[PDB]
């Protein structure tokens, strides 16, 4: 068989050793299938399930796939002509999924099934420019080149509901460009009784299975918590690093959804479902930089500081680029329901010490290795690679250009600072009008592609619900429910 | 190491932490709940993994004070958005849950789950002033400084019902400041045949599970009894001491509710549910003081006495402060349904020997170490910490000022003594106009906070049902059912 991986130098020695160990574990465990997957532009896992023999072949030749998913939106509108590359963004070329053996997992909820991520490459051997994991890799290398590792604490809010109807009737299936029916669900608990232990116990018949699945995947689960709204959950994780953290967040969301569905439940990372009483869910990103060699947290402040100078410049970069990065931290139309004051979610580019109204909330103390920046702007349905890469790119831009975050705001909701985009369209406008950094770091081809795609989605939303409905405080529309509830 | 830096663990607590970690590993536990009682006595907190708990044994676990500024339906009674603290009572600072390893339990009804209480501290290291367990700690220390230990017999009445509908439909979930629907239930047995053995047998398929859970928690279960009303139960426990006794009462109520819910039943400590035929439930507090060194009961009477002089003065303090303490022993609007005569509940500040019509009932015999005071004023839904601490503070005040209870009442419902508050508002007035003692021991800030919070709750009740509805002999309102039935 042709060895595409060796010829194109796509595996490190570490990856090759891991490939040997992975095959040994597959044999020892008697696995029958190994999923080969990769995140699309929305963070959703696409790929194939291979047999053992086919995976062994893929460890030399890769596995061919079409780029179709990149040119579809969530309902398979054809945004880019698959029938008619970086210049025109058209066609259906074949790319090669090259497995990343360091990502291998055994999926506990499935029958004799393993799981692995793949990187997309042209048959020429070059990375596919639209691959979001590749964009995270570029961000990680840019940060390594400067002496730093990205340390990230994953804090995810989500909704846990019980399935009433999976909406499988032919009349509910939609069509290309036509949303299918949302799954029908029922809340699993009452709410507005935050952090209530009895809520944790009431849902633990299924939540214990979620917990066990996450632990058995060797994910660093830290806490399970009862959030404010009915059936709203929160799961946090211990600190992870760079690509691993992004891969982990991706797998975490996938595992929660799959386990829940296996038992007749529906988990969703849709920011604010159209269900009475459901409040918006957030994805706050906890971030620190550590020295590649000394492994010390370089954000730790001395006395009379809230952050080290380096951390202060990182925060400056987060603030300065918060509008341009908005479509990456907050990619869904529905995620902008959180862009309003008095929400404990951010409406403006302000930093503050421990104040949960700020976009950038600093949590720190002299000599404390937990000292960190929390960016509260993200939504749970964000693509982990694009979210984390936007954070790295913004913070590194702040360090290189010595950006100043300005004064810590005591009342962030009164701060005389730039407002954040209130709609996805505003976020795309902000990116278009301030595109240089993300063109340079994510790639010009990717930014062109991203703008075109997301704008087509906004146009669909506008056509279905009208401009008035985009107001963040307005009720969640049926378009949002039928776009995001089932898949995110 | 926040705990070591602030000297927050005794050497016994550190030894206990070692043992707790060893037991967690030996049993293969996967989750450990870290909880604390809020102002209503409800358990709030997080569920942590083994790794996260090990970290919390050094740095504690951060949590927001949100629950203290919410009422039972999450009315925002204090402004979480304006950064203040003890003068302003506003804001949303982060505090540190410091685990108390001496409280560790394995929860028998849950999957591989341990459980622990936590004390709330500012990040400066000082105790958080609104924390009710801390108020109990201060009462216990105040009592110890005088040479005494608090011995308490826990006697809880409650209702056992079978769930018909958990009221989980979106239209039933309420909203912040808006009560959700009560759970719908069915009685499990007829009543008005008190202490009937056949009733005990009829309910023992579920009551046996409650019994086993309490026994496996190593709680000193003493009796299970058929109380007067249909489906009304009573569970008593052998004598416990001080802070343990309060912690145990908290765990007892939580365990009863969780076991019952796990099996499709609803236990409630709501005083008098809006269910036809349900009579009011009480929490009589059996109390004695023991000498810290001799370990002897200092209430034991001589011949021609019903209590030693010390016990008689303690009783005097209980009576003298009974109106000011009313919101603590009887914090619920619904609990004042018991403030009426000919009820076997107290309507006045009278004491008597073995008369169940009195507030302070003496049970004693010459030289009998069971000699004690039973205060019949409390309701089952009381916060264990606030109820017990109010008792300690009142009795110690009686001792210090040599307060005289007056003459024993042969007919308490005809006694020439001050009447007890008949509404929560009256109880808050009594505390406000006579606050010095409870300000001195519970703290000014807590008393200011308590008054403001409970008055907002009374205002909600008044607006929903009118003043006319507060008359104790009136029917239980839907507001009471939708405020207390689900959570208490
Ligand atoms: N140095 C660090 N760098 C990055 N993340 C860190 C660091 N130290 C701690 N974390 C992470 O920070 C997160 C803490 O989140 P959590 O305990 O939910 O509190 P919070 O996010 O500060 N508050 P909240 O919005 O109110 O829920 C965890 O994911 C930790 O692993
Ligand atoms: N010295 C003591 N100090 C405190 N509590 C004690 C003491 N001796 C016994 N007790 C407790 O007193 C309680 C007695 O409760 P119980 O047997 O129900 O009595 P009762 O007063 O007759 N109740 P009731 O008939 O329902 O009104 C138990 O919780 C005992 O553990
Ligand atoms: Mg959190
Ligand atoms: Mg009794
Ligand atoms: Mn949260
Ligand atoms: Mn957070
Ligand atoms: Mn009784
Ligand atoms: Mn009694």
């Amino acid at each position: 068989k042709f060895d595409f991986i060796t010829k194109n130098n796509l595996w490190t020695n570490e990856q090759r050793d891991a490939a040997d160990k992975v095959l040994a574990e597959i044999d020892s465990l008697g696995l029958e299938m190994i999923r080969l997957s990769w995140a699309d532009q929305y963070g959703l896992l696409r790929g194939k399930s291979l047999t053992v023999a086919s995976l062994k072949s893929a460890f030399k030749e890769g596995s061919e796939v079409a780029i179709g998913p990149f040119f579809f939106d969530l309902v398979s509108s054809m945004v880019f002509n698959l029938f008619t590359f970086e210049d025109e963004l058209s066609g259906n070329p074949t790319v090669v999924m090259v497995p990343d053996p360091t990502t291998f997992k055994v999926l506990p909820w499935a029958d004799k099934t393993g799981w692995m991520l793949a990187d997309l490459h042209w048959k020429s051997g070059e990375p596919f420019p639209l691959c979001p994991r590749g964009i995270m890799k570029k961000a990680v290398k840019s940060l390594s080149d400067e002496g730093y590792l990205f340390k990230c604490g994953i804090e995810l809010e989500w909704y846990l509901t019980k399935i009433v109807d999976r909406s499988l009737s032919p009349e509910s299936l939609g069509a290309p460009g036509v949303q299918p029916d949302a799954i029908q669900v029922q809340p699993v608990a009452q709410g507005y009784s935050v952090l209530l232990e009895h809520h944790l116990d009431q849902v633990d018949d299924i939540m214990s299975k979620v917990r066990k699945g996450l632990l058995e995947l060797n994910l660093p689960l830290r806490s399970i918590e009862d959030e404010w709204a009915p059936s709203q959950m929160e799961t946090t994780f211990d600190v992870m690093e760079g690509l691993e953290a992004a891969d982990a967040a991706l797998l975490i969301k996938s595992a929660i959804k799959q386990i829940c569905s296996r038992h007749g439940y529906h988990a969703t990372f849709m920011c604010k479902p159209a269900i009475n009483g459901f409040f918006a869910s957030g994805w706050h990103m906890h971030q620190s930089l550590v020295d590649k060699d000394t492994r010390k947290n370089l954000f730790i402040p001395s006395e009379g500081e809230v952050l080290s100078p380096l951390g202060r410049a990182y925060a400056g970069g987060l603030l300065a680029n918060g509008s341009a990065a908005s479509s990456f931290t907050t990619p869904t139309v529905n995620g902008y329901r959180r862009r309003q004051p008095y929400s404990l979610a951010p409406d403006r580019r302000a930093w503050a010490k421990d104040n949960k109204a700020a976009m950038v909330r600093v949590v720190s103390a002299t000599g404390d290795p937990a000292s960190r920046i929390e960016n509260r702007i993200g939504e749970p349905g964000a693509n982990p690679y694009l979210y984390m890469a936007s954070q790295i790119v913004s913070g590194l831009d702040g360090i290189k250009n010595k950006k100043d975050p300005g004064e810590l705001q005591e009342s962030p909701y009164d701060a005389q600072v730039p407002m954040l985009p209130t709609t996805l369209a505003e976020a795309l406008d902000a990116l278009e009008h301030d595109s240089e950094l993300f063109r340079s770091c994510f790639g010009d081809t990717f930014i062109k592609y991203w703008l075109q795609l997301r704008r087509s989605e906004w146009a669909r939303f506008l056509d279905a619900e009208g401009a008035e409905a985009a107001e963040p405080t307005g009720a969640v529309t049926q378009w949002e429910q039928k776009e995001y509830f089932n898949l995110l």
